[PDB]
């Protein structure tokens, strides 16, 4: 009865956080800059905030060779991160334990520089940084595998506490680590400038408050990958995020068999002829039962976003691995609010059970007009027999 109504609901809510991922721009997207000769970046990260929503952090990123030496120049494609932070229970010192994993991806179906990463390198980072005239240093070491796209850093802060969060710092504390598959190897402008390096640059936002200004240089010291930064911050909030310290550290590397499950029943409604992946055709169907109509070019683009080993086809793993990233960093205001809007058809901020209705049998389940006021029982916090902006929130959580 419950069971049901709260079963089916977690399907539609999943399914409309799908479509939301999909419509996102979450990689690292890189171009060349011929001008320059060289490659910017764009992305965003999201800095889950202590017992509240999401911080976003808007990275502008510019990429130019230290020597004369020829580099490649890439084709648009997308690097994709997956980063986990850690502390060493051994270490009395304000520090951060950083693995990340990088892959280019984007690029549907070998320079010089490159041979310089066919095993396991050695790595320093060095950073000086000011944040509002906040000055701190961070020493950093450990290796990276480009091979496998790993990397595995710890950092110190070396001057004392650091006076920002040290999530902030993990895209300024060495894309060069990046897995290039086969067919993309042509794409990898950063092992190209090897051993001579690059200079990274990058702005990056924090949307209502500061921003940093970063410069390294990311190059060959004998054996060992170095990346030596400065860092200038300005316009900071003294009780904001950043300088108030009120971010997350690291999330549950957990999640549930629960939730595993949860996801793949979403799968299970956009993957309708059960062969393991999702194709254009039935991302459409899914979308157009949600009242969108997107073009096969808009479709093709939305799974190219997450379609990691670049067949053209939502797979089964990939979509696993979009809805755990997902649920791991929080949505915006205006994200929820964008999620809110599929069911609130005349989008009077209340989702009624016709609206409810609408949706269920649109996206073809079969529901008694008895199982449809159940759903809205179960989210209606104030018994106005409607659902809320607030109240949509918690049924997303
Ligand atoms: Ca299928
Ligand atoms: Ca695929
Ligand atoms: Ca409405
Ligand atoms: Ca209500
Ligand atoms: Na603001």
């Amino acid at each position: 009865m419950v069971d049901s109504s709260r079963r089916k609901w977690n399907k539609t809510g999943h399914a409309v956080r799908a479509i939301g991922r999909l419509s996102s721009l979450e990689n690292v997207y890189i171009k060349a800059d011929k001008q320059k000769n060289g490659i910017k970046a764009n992305y965003h990260i999201r800095h889950n905030i202590e017992d509240g929503g999401v911080q976003l952090a808007y990275h502008y990123q510019q990429n130019t060779p230290i020597g004369d030496g020829p580099v490649l120049l890439p084709d648009n494609h997308y690097l994709s991160v997956q980063s986990k932070l850690s502390k060493d229970p051994n270490e009395k010192r304000d520090h951060m334990v950083l693995l990340e994993f990088v892959t280019a991806a984007g690029i549907t179906l070998v320079s010089k520089g490159e041979e310089l990463f066919t095993g396991v390198v050695p790595i320093l980072v060095e950073l000086d940084g000011d944040v509002n005239g906040h000055k701190f240093s961070v020493s950093g070491e450990g290796e990276g595998d480009a091979t496998y796209g790993k990397l595995t850093l710890k950092f110190i802060c070396t001057t004392g506490k650091l006076p920002v969060p040290w999530p902030t710092l993990v895209t300024t504390l060495v894309q060069c680590f990046s897995r290039y598959p086969d067919h993309m190897k042509q794409h990898d402008f950063f092992k190209s400038a090897m051993p001579e390096g690059y200079i990274q640059e990058r702005t990056i936002f924090f949307k209502d408050d500061g921003n940093y200004k970063t410069r390294a240089e990311v190059k060959f010291e004998g054996d060992t990958l170095v990346n030596r930064i400065e860092l200038k911050g300005i316009d900071f909030k003294e009780d904001g995020n950043i300088l108030g310290h009120k971010l997350e550290y690291n999330l549950p590397d957990q999640l549930t068999e629960e939730q595993i499950a949860e996801f793949k029943e979403a799968f299970s409604l956009f993957d309708k002829d059960g062969d393991g992946t999702i194709t254009t055709k039935e991302l459409g169907t899914v979308m157009r039962s949600l009242g969108q109509n997107p073009t096969e070019a808009e479709l093709q683009d939305m799974i190219n976003e997450v379609d990691a080993d670049g067949d053209g086809t939502i797979d089964f793993p990939e979509f696993l691995t979009m809805m755990a990233r997902k649920m791991k960093y929080r949505d915006t205001e205006e994200e929820i609010r964008e999620a809110f809007g599929v069911f609130d058809k005349d989008g009077n901020g209340y989702i009624s059970a016709a609206e409810l209705r609408h949706v269920m049998t649109n996206l073809g389940e079969k529901l008694t007009d008895e199982e449809v006021d159940e759903m809205i029982r179960e989210a209606d916090i104030d018994g106005d027999g409607q659902v809320n902006y607030e109240e949509f929130v918690q049924m997303m959580t």
